[PDB]
């Protein structure tokens, strides 16, 4: 894809993830619970950051951003959690496992930002790679 | 509707507005440019609060936030923006219109609510009522 | 009962709900002691809070607040806790309890003191309601 | 009267207090001084609050609020204190009195308004008569 | 006049002046709303500051203030604004007005001060010079 | 006694004051009741404290801290005060009888803790005789 | 005298006056203990100010600033209070004795500040009459 | 260039764009004033901020950085204004000209420090890009 | 001259102090480096200010302040430094030699803005000279 | 041991203590992550400190402190951790050991302190105990 | 002496030191100006703290502080300084001098409190032996 | 070297500079005692923080850091400083040769992670680069 391209299916995983963590957040059960429910509003703040950063790199960049929710669960490549409860482990294992699929686009991002010349969007890729890198081990170390 | 089909509808319409605002936060154009910028950026903050809130009273009630986008467009009463460049008029005058549209959720929130005896989802309803009613105020006043 | 005597008697579970979380607070076993002893502390601080302002405002009611612990446990509808070790999940149990009991007692407050007229007991009563519902469904969360 | 009407009766009396504290905090005369003077602009910062909020209010519910000091002696109930040299006691005794005054009228504010379905302007009637109930405890405690 | 028949006089306008910028403060139409509603708070609040400041000179210099709203529409050199809604552009012309207005009455006030060898006086008189000075430029800059 | 029997004697005495100067907090008459009102929250804070560190000072060394207000009662040396209004002189002398009750307690809390090698209890009871002496003399001057 | 001497002086009068209401400080008796304790405080801390500006100003004037306390002690024109035990009423009176002479020496330093042409001593005069008016003004208010 | 040369360049045009936009500052004219009087401020806060990095990176790298206004004007790419009077609309189209001048300088930057194999130029280079490109989307979405 | 051209000359000699000072603080060599590194910044900060508040003035005196660089370096009586490296010694005559003239500039402005009744630029020019002679005393007692 | 041999190999087990915490903080595996890395970070900023004024006492002794981590390994008391991967349960039983024997040698400092007179060791050295003895309670109680 | 008399005598030092030491502030010269400018300020504050402890804690034992420069000129052990110029090596010696006077006056006061069984008074003395025994240090290295 | 290996060298080396920068913080003699002092406290600190990301950095990176003393003087290109006493001539002659050394690390991590693909754990490389150039200029300019 272009460069737009990735970035705007990257924001519609962004406010995808941010609804499903709020389902983590307000779902957890068992001795876990304040730890996670802390953890997740952190992480949905996150990425409500993002969401707004990738948008406005994409009219920065001259395009359109995703502008509704229908145009997001179009795009995004992240699958919708439809259950109402859980236990610390299952959330952290899909949060896992989403986190490793942003990494790859991310570093998708980052090449072909690179090929186009597009230096700004290649550190911004690369910061958010940093962070996502960061929690992937703490995610997996907690797992362990 | 029971109390919490009246939550639920309104916490569609959060997440809904969420993304509207974000639109219009993103594509204004104009000399206002920076005041309307500014100004939708701590509105979607407001709406990303009540989007929790809602879902945590609803919870508390003992029933089933939505978890999903999908179930969100299912069941919101706001219609999203396809748009992706507009004027500050414009902005404002949906704004309001939406706005008027919460007022009037609330209003039945508090009234039904009250019904069942739920004293605290009463307190909240009116609450929002009255950060409502000073943003539509507002709103009347620069349209004017 | 009269306002005044719901609120000296909602005085008297104060503080001996502040006695017993400090009980909890010391002698909780367990991996969860930082936790759980970082949380019955701001749970007794709410209460100490809770004890001063049901007291003043029977004094600006007119009537006589419980001044002696020895009125305290005389009024208690609170079970006074002996032990002196517990793990988390019996010391969650019990907050639990006592905070589903509080409620009741608030519901209380607010209906009579509205039958009363007195519009800002009741406002007083429908506040601590809102974060005793809040804390009890995270206890019952962290139960399940 | 209709809520409006009494709104810029309180709105009249708000700002006629204002000035009215402002007499004692300057004229204070005693052994008393720092602590009155201290208070006294505390109660003045509050009925500055209180005028800008009433006023605020009855422009939302569509009327018009008073806007010359002229219209506001008019409307007062509250005698305006043309003496320029008093000690605490005295000071003491006629804010409990015009505090005694204000109580009434917000109760009939939140009666009214509650009749006319009027929610939010009674939550913000019953939150002033909060502050106000506490006040006059204190005051009466002081001249006792 | 002498020193504190001047103060009495900008006293007097000071409260007229607090009372008249809220009345813009509220009924500001247009655009323009947010910035003109914010300026003009930090505007009376100012004025209330000045209120207090030349109130306490006054009895510093063994004289009484004024203590009631009539006498201050007694003195006031200020018209008061019956009118109860405005746009932008009207609402900075009178303030103009009034600053200028202001900065004579001060200018005066620093004259016969330092005639009189009131050294505080007039250093007080040219410190509302320097920030009345500044806003009439700002002022005029904005209508132009 | 034994160090941990001095300590659990000073944690019953520690929650018996802090019942007791709630009282005098609520209780007070006369043109000092700000001044007391307010100083007597910062003495009950300092109990609160004291009683918390008593407690846990004393699971620390092994033993058994009171967990029970009924224990608190049965282990005072505190009389506790039945009367529901004071004026100023007398809340003073009570509370400093009290503080010098508290010194002597520290004393031997102190000398016994040190013929034992309790080296951390010793400078906690040194560091408790610092705040009691100093509030001794100022409430001794008071008094004066 | 020549400005640099007048500093000198109240150079002088400041270290005394330190000295002086550190011993009001410490030596209050009476219900009024912890008000004046604080003010004579804060007192003490601007005439350490005041210490080290006549000093400074007198150094970049050129000339040498009192060195020791025995220069003080021989230039001030302020008495040194030998009593040991104080009550408000005297303590204020005193204060009030001492600020009084102060504003005259503020003066004498302003007027010849200016003949000699030295602005910058002029303005530092004229400041800490400011302050010294209000002062003396509260101190009498609070002796009537 | 060498990257130092390029380096000097930039300095030279952050000093000339630094009195540039302070031109703007005071001189702006029309209802816009305080929005772009505020917004100039911090724009020429940047412009003294990059002015003092590219001088630091320049001696860092062991060159020369410009030392005199004489030898700025000599190097920069930036035509100063002499006009004196000015509207929101014109300061915006200029501002815009110039960032989109940095910015291409900026690329040539990043450029060239790439190829001779400066890590940490680039970085820098990279980072203004990015600011650049955020503001020239905003200038431009205003001038829309 | 008259006021306004005093001001433009100092605003002139402000611009070419604050590059001059830029010089200083990236040049400095010896063990002396940090602090003079850390002074220089607060003396072109300080610089800066002055630059804007000159220019501020001059248009609230109706005339143009100087909007270039072309116009500073025509109208400064300081003359630029050409060297790119210097000691702690060195820099510190030099400032003492700039601040020495600044102070002449500001008795002259001071001297005339007073004769022309503008009371406003007096106390900034007394303000100015204030901290300039402050500086002089330490710049000097470095030097000794 | 003298008071500064028993300070240097404090001073040694700080900085491998440091290390080895660092071990724990990043290997860390389980569901309780976020809490055990959280908590050795506190634990390791803390043997900096404590690295630090053990040092710091022991120059002040006059003699010599440990300036190479080969000293240090050669002195300490402390085995090293050659493990890379933890649990919870091990981790804090490790840490506990460490601290029962840190409180030892804080013991043996205070006492060996106190018979040469040297009484700011004694104080140091009773903090130490202070903070390990409450440390080793909640590491106990975590473990139970 | 008994322990109020080396207090009192310590007093009399605190004073007269906190006066010495401005001294050193003032006409410190050498491009060490800024540095000791600065260090002499946190010492005169340090010892105008010492000052009011000092006296604090005698009037605590129930004795008489000095209350006049005159009584304190008379207790000093420490001589005052009639020098008005001074170079950085000098004002260190000096200071070091009385630092080693004030530690051994310390000791004594330690060991007689202890004596006496006073055992505030004891952590007293300890504490501000820690914070000159680190001074101390500090001092020596610097003139090493 | 692989990326994680040139990783495990530098975190040696930052654990070996991190004790010898406390070397130089305890052991500095002369009058520039308190800056270097101050410097190199917020030196090691920053060795502190280097440590841990890259420790983490290699966990992240799938490899184990280095986890004792013992295998990081092992692995260090750092040379221990065994003396203890030092002037801040040849405190910061060592510290340049060490950053100068760290620098050449910096820049082969950063040159191998490119090769690798390695994104994020160049820019952390290119960070570090950024400080240390910056540090090492500082360094050169105050031996100069
Ligand atoms: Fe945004
Ligand atoms: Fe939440
Ligand atoms: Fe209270
Ligand atoms: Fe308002
Ligand atoms: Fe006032
Ligand atoms: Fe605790
Ligand atoms: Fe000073
Ligand atoms: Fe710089
Ligand atoms: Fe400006
Ligand atoms: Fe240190
Ligand atoms: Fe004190
Ligand atoms: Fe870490």
């Amino acid at each position: 894809m272009k460069t737009f391209e990735i970035l705007k299916h990257l924001q519609a995983d962004a406010i995808v993830l941010f609804m499903k963590v709020h389902n983590f957040h307000w779902n957890v059960k068992g001795t876990d619970f304040f730890n996670v429910h802390k953890a997740t509003e952190e992480i949905y703040e996150e990425f409500a950051d993002m969401f707004d950063d990738l948008a406005e790199r994409i009219v920065q960049l001259g395009h359109h951003p995703l502008v509704t929710l229908s145009e997001a669960i179009k795009l995004t490549r992240v699958k919708e959690e439809t259950k109402t409860s859980f236990h610390s482990k299952d959330i952290f294992k899909e949060i896992l496992e989403d986190y490793k699929y942003l990494e790859k686009e991310f570093k998708e991002l980052s090449n072909t930002a690179e090929k186009e010349g597009d230096k700004v969007t290649v550190t911004y890729a690369d910061d958010q790679l940093a962070k996502l890198q960061k929690s992937i081990w703490m995610l997996q170390a907690h797992l362990a």
